[PDB]
């Protein structure tokens, strides 16, 4: 499983690089925004805060289709190995197709529903993207539409995955890894939800305790 | 997964094959008849519309078996890889058997039950053609009977295929590719309805809105 | 059960009147605009229309709570019984607390979610209408929307009821009524899908043709 | 559970009276027409064939609802507390509206669908009658319609009922009664299969044998 | 829940009748058969050793159904408030609705499918008794059909009961019993193995040694 | 999956030959009788109606285990490739056992039970033949013995299939085949019935009224 | 929802009475045995320590139903409330048929299966006790049976209740109510646990500390 | 599947070898004491009865892991190929590991737990032996371990087989095969059972008798 | 499937490694605490009392993930092939990250959620231990959370295996290895339980009655 950042914090990348087995770093332009500084200056950053390895996401700013190729070549001259994000729309479909024919791996983003989703890896993305928050505050239910989304990629494009994103809690991303996704992106409360729990210290300092009961000291 | 349009306009189809990943466009005698143009004036037409490439569905219209083949060798000779379509009657049946005999590919249409398309399949066609809104305005269920039909290809005619047609809604698209339908054949309405979103929109708008916001231009 | 009809179409309900076993009509600002006259003269004509008896839905047009009691005060001068709608927001909300208060019909219209739909039940609602088209066009799931609302309002606010709305194809609201809906508006043309049968048509003249071979009589 | 017998044959009828738990005989224009005798005559031998107890069905035979409502007084003066039948038709919908505001029983008749039997029933048909058959031999499953309409019955218009006829074997009608359906007619063959098991007359042989080994006599 | 002997065995009638909550005793021509000895000498001994109290049951040896009434009225008349059985035939239904008419208890005995106890129940039978070793024996599965039965009883004839019989192992009965059986009756080989557990006796000995160990006696 | 006839009327199965995808053609000792015509005689005459291919069954006369060999060994020699039926018994299964010694293809008929059926195929049977029909007429359920029957053949005896007969509607040969059965044996009224829809000859009717209206001619 | 004591802990059960909602004490010799004391000792202690209330069970020595019987006499006469317990054997269900019809409650202890447990509260028992460890430990599944058991006395016994045991975890105790258990018995090791939570002394500290930094005090 | 008998009868095994497809014949001292005869008679007669092949079972008597393995040896010198029979003891456990280690196939009989076959399988055991009836008799359910056992078996030790045994009915070994058991044992009388069906003796008498009726022979 | 033993007891773990196919030995603080002796001489004890071989498990105790790498270079100092145990903390998973780029085998221990021993798996643990009492004991459920820990390793680390540990009953431990685990450690408490059956013995008593009842002796 391929696991993600949805952030542009260089600093907390850089952080959680060192603990999570981290497959990337995931950005939009919200995120980028939040982040205050250009793509020319944040992806390099954030590839250098991965280790100089690892494999980044960015979105296409351009409405039309070739504006959005154009945009994707932009980012592949920022970064080589850039995986570009694109919402699955007509023009959208259109910039994907384009990008597949030009080689250029492509990302389905903007996916709210499992037959967009569908549609966005047939174009040829590699990845299709859901944010299950979203798509829970719209109404529907986030995490049945990722089930039926890497349903539909499995049995109809075996070559496209799906990176669930828009996670408020931990279960949200364990119900999307229990669905079967193979990839997963994640914010940074979340992610660092994940790891901490206080019942893991407790239990440490209780297996300290008994070393000391029964040896005196901490170490070994 | 092949991706059809049923639909003989040309002109929406050129539109539609540079967004959705199209595997062809398939064509019914009604479909035909509201184009009001002939075979071999609206098949070329279409292929043309399609980039050259793709794979063409086009229906016999005689009654017997032998006259079925007849119209089958003639749309063979309009289009030189079509794939005809043939109701799946005794003399449709017999006509796809000849068929198959005779190496042209051939699509059992106006299939009720999964039964019927079974038969169709076994006789030696490719696909199978049930009609969804048909079948849910016959009184019975068009995704209950589509999907009979695919376990049955699946696990009896392996080399046979569901092209499920048919659609008022896009969930009911997104419900037979669910139950593992390896072609769907979309009319113009339910292909354009499955990429627009408003929702996607208002996003592509908040993400240009904060791009602004954090750098006061739209582009890059 | 009761059934409604969704349209303002005078002529059409009318006729329709007499064959289904019509609860009321329904209608929306949109309905109501393309039957292009006021609710002032539509309403009495549909209300005549329904034999003078039935229960008629109409949508307030204020933004403000304040506003949308004044617009359902105005629309229960209009028609004494006529059971407003209301959308489901914030404002929509405090109108429909309002409106319990007085002791106005309410109805919980533009509802996207279970949940929603159940906040405006137990803001006093008497009905809850969801869109089961707009909300599979918004990506999710209508059905599934629908039976979680009926449920809850089941469970949680017994005395409201769900008037499932939006069906393109008459499975929809088969769909509808399995998962338990007290009611169900329809539009003309799935009004008239629901009734119209080639293969009853077939079966009464088989019937007629053996009452012909055997008696040689059409009568009795 | 209400046992009706789907023939005109008199004889049978009677035959069968005695051992069936019937509740009533069931008509058709073509059984009528296979019986090759008019209602006025038929009718009262079949009500004489079952002692003089039982309900009686008759279908109607106009096309226009005024003539369908005439057809109806004419079979209630042959037969005093016949339940008519009359096809689910608009037509047909309207003659039930008329014949429930008129205080006679009527039936639903030529029901394809779970909707169209609803339909019926909110009209004021008492009961439901889909056949079995003939929707399996419409591509469509039977015993799933003759379900779903059993469930919207009773669950939309408790005071209806589903009389489920047309059975080839009597495990489809094995298959409705556990449906929950409330009526069924079987035809004679159907009938006298669900009576008619060897092993029970084997079973018997066997009791007699093991009587005269131990006892040397048959009876008592 | 009933719960019978299905045996002729007066010593062992006795034995059993202090131990278990019987209801009664059950007997066939075949029990009767090994018993050698007559109803009229038998069933006041099967009476007898149940304390006076209790609900026998006696099957009638006739073939036609007046036959079967008079052995009914021979049967009470040895036992004045004896259950017969008859076999469901087309005159055992007839003989049921006799004794019905009479008011006779009857039971519906030989019942090999759902849909025959489900007649017999109808005819007027109070008890219907599938044999679960003879229809598993027939290739079928008894748990099944009875199962069914009840099912059908419960919602079609809610006066009658099932009494389930031919138990080879205490699994059967448990499973008839968790199928809702109302009633369930047992040879003596598979009432003694209900009873007969080696582990609550050393269960009893761990206890008497406890109390021993930490007392030095065995009772209070 | 192969596709049999279960008739020995050599007209019909040549008129069906051409038609139906038929695997062979199946007989047993009564349809032979229906036929009135000798084995020496009808399997020549069906093998010819067949085309010259296909594979036919017949069943042996004998009742011991060497006289079924015997008969086994006639049939092969009036038809080379003949695939005999031996009735699953104990002097069946012994024949089935040397049949499978000397290599000649057996099939076991008469088969009432999974476990029956899975011994015939364990001994060395190639097909095994559940008749839906009468299974059903006995009591129990022909599907549910086909579906165990098939699933312990493809979990215990790979080699075998089921080739399930005895059919009184489509429906049933729909669900045997649902069940996943490897072959099915068609009579024919019923092989008749699965190619025969009114709704199919009433799409192409108006398929060919639009291409008149369209064009004004009804070839091509 | 009646919360029993498995222990003869005196000092415990005081203790663990003000805290739980205990519903009486319930003892088996080999806890009376651990206890060290006799019953006329125990009893009234354990009586005292519930404070008066609640509602006691002791188990009988006897081997033989009358010996069980004057055990039973025995126990009521030291508490004249006491709930006897009786092991489900054939001497047991005498002695519990003999209770019931001397009006001492009773209890089926020494249970297994369910079968078992169904006869002891058919014989009149008001409780009947799986011991879930000891059936777990047996090989069986204790929670399946308790369940078995549990739906068995609702749907044939409904004035018996369920009296689970023999919990090594907190979570059989938790599956055995969610059964539907009517009743628990838990020991105090298990009793203990359901209550200690260090997750809820983490949070109290917490909001101790929260209530400190923005008051500066504990109390109010 | 491998086929066994249950059975020390030379006389019987022959019989049956001939009809069955035997796999072996599976001895327990039970048996054998049964049969009155030592091993070193028995097993030579029961190998020849099987036509000098298939594949021998027999058990240990010995207490001590080391006397286990030394009647092991001796079992393999009274017959070369004999499959052991050890129950699933800690010394049991501790033969089947030494056995293992010695290479001589070793079968886990007295097999009460899915986990106990486990660890029988585990420590080297070819098959595991769990007895339906004495695990239905131990107050569980033996069709349930025996399912728990071979899902463990398949999914944890792919090498080891589940041997069901202890059969009353026919039904249960019908259970234990579609569970997935790779091998049975049965009776004599379950195996009888499974092979003599009357329905099948009245469905070639039929036969016969339309052979006759139609020819006027019964031969061919 | 791998047999692990929770305990640093060297006497009973040489006692069980005869009896068990135990795959090694599994410590933790607590448990050597408990063992009173340190690392450097328990592990050579207990990896020679499983006769050489096996593959024993050690924790570290550092809290900073270089700490906890300089303890993993310790133990395998002292142990050559030791797989490590790791705490999966923030620290924990760097730890365990650097382990896997150092190639030494590491263990997720104190693992609470699917999500957390995901997250370790995918750091590089081979295995991951998850406490199903310790689990329970926090008001969740310890086999639901193994069984979502396992299908998350199979489906996104098929290289790691989860090693459920805290077992209080046997019926844990066969739940666990039911849901699919790889590997399972149980107490000593736990482990004689799986093994140690009174009906076991009682058989085998039975068993050798026979035979001294049929022989007189009890040999052989």
């Amino acid at each position: 499983m391929e696991l993600y950042l949805d952030t542009s914090d260089v600093v907390a990348v850089k952080a959680l690089s060192r603990i999570f087995p981290l497959a990337g770093v995931t950005t939009n332009p919200s995120i980028i925004a939040a982040g205050k500084k250009p793509l020319d200056v944040v992806l390099p950053q954030l590839h250098e805060a991965m280790g100089g390895q690892g494999r980044l996401f960015a979105q296409v700013m351009a409405t039309t289709a070739e504006g959005m190729v154009n945009d994707a070549l932009k980012l592949r001259s920022i970064i080589a190995d850039i995986v570009v994000k694109v919402p699955v729309t007509a023009e959208g479909l259109a910039a994907i197709k384009m990008l597949k024919a030009e080689g250029i791996p492509t990302c389905g983003t903007a996916v709210y529903g499992a037959a967009q989703g569908l549609l966005s890896a047939l174009a040829g993305a590699e990845y299709v993207g859901p944010y299950v928050n979203v798509i829970d505050a719209q109404g529907g239910s986030g995490i049945q539409t990722v089930t039926d989304l890497h349903q539909l990629l499995k049995m109809h494009a075996p070559q496209a995955k799906v990176c669930a994103a828009g996670f408020k809690t931990p279960r949200q991303a364990l119900d999307c890894l229990l669905a079967g996704c193979e990839s997963i992106t994640l914010p940074l409360d979340v992610a660092q939800q994940m790891i901490s729990y206080p019942a893991v210290d407790a239990a440490v300092a209780k297996f300290e305790q008994d070393w000391q009961g029964a040896f005196g000291r901490t170490s070994i």
